């Protein structure tokens, strides 16, 4: 996250990290057993890291679990990031309490000025690299269908919205893949492309969660 702010510990209860040896992406957590991500964070070894705030650190709040599954979404396409989006089930459930919680899905999409917070632990430079231990947030909103298509010309599917400030500044970045924008308390987005990260007229661009509540469910159910 460039220009954003320490979220404080465990403010973030949804936010997970996901572990192959470090962390490589964030995720969301939907209920004990599943986390939502990035299709584009797909590998397999996945540890799930809940409770996180000093990703380096062990701060007593922690909930480790590896993944017994990821499924990708069947229609992911990785060249142009349609589809992206990815469930991770755990293998064994989380406890819930107020610092590890569980983030609605949304029953209705998310209009454009609507205002939303994105997190993460991923690079908080536009130029050069800095990554931080503890989880940076983001209060940003989403932008208009129209701008998110003139800044991304043939790029901005119906899978996809822009969040951000096309003054640049302020933005996710590497590393933040994969996490959560939560709005009014429902998960709206998932982290995930961009050209590089909080330059000028190139806003964050996400997953419009909304579009796959019917797949999420389902999924759930069967798995
Ligand atoms: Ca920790």
């Amino acid at each position: 996250i460039v220009g954003g702010y320490t979220c404080g510990a465990n403010t973030v209860p949804y936010q997970v990290s996901l572990n192959s040896g470090y962390h490589f992406c964030g995720g969301s957590l939907i209920n004990s057993q599943w986390v939502v991500s990035a299709a584009h964070c797909y590998k397999s070894g996945i540890q799930v890291r809940l409770g996180e705030d000093n990703i380096n650190v062990v701060e007593g709040n922690e909930q480790f679990i590896s993944a017994s599954k990821s499924i990708v979404h069947p229609s992911y396409n990785s060249n142009t990031l349609n589809n992206d989006i990815m469930l991770i089930k755990l293998k064994s459930a989380a406890s819930l309490n107020s610092r590890v919680a569980s983030i609605s899905l949304p029953t209705s999409c998310a209009s454009a000025g609507t205002q939303c917070l994105i997190s993460g632990w991923g690079n908080t430079k536009s130029s050069g690299t800095s990554y931080p231990d503890v989880l940076k947030c983001l209060k940003a909103p989403i932008l208009s269908d129209s701008s998110c298509k003139s800044a991304y010309p043939g790029q901005i599917t119906s899978n996809m919205f822009c969040a951000g400030y096309l003054e640049g500044g302020k933005d996710s970045c590497q590393g933040d893949s994969g996490g959560p924008v939560v709005c009014s308390g429902k998960l709206q987005g998932i982290v995930s492309w961009g050209s590089g990260c909080a330059q000028k007229n190139k806003p964050g661009v996400y997953t419009k969660v909304c579009n796959y509540v019917s797949w999420i469910k389902q999924t759930i159910a069967s798995n």
